[PDB]
């Protein structure tokens, strides 16, 4: 699905060593710009072992 593609692309992104050295807020804005919902972003951060609350992600994006 296009959803799973979005989340998979986010995971690959978040795993990058440079990206790991980038702040969460930056990453979150970036992912929204690529069309991901807050929920999809939250999924991705948990999948990579850097879990964030949906609440924190929505706050970044608010
Ligand atoms: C917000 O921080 C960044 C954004 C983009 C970049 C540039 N790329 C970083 C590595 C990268 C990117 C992308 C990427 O833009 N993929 C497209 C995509 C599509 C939908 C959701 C997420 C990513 N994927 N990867 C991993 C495999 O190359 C984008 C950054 C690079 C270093 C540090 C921070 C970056």
């Amino acid at each position: 699905s296009e959803r799973e593609k979005r989340v998979s692309n986010a995971v690959e992104f978040l795993l990058d060593s440079r990206v790991r050295r980038t702040p969460t807020s930056s990453k979150v804005h970036f992912l929204k710009s690529k069309g991901l919902s807050a929920e999809e972003i939250c999924e991705a951060f948990t999948k990579v072992g850097q879990p964030k609350t949906l609440n924190e992600i929505k706050r970044i994006l608010s």
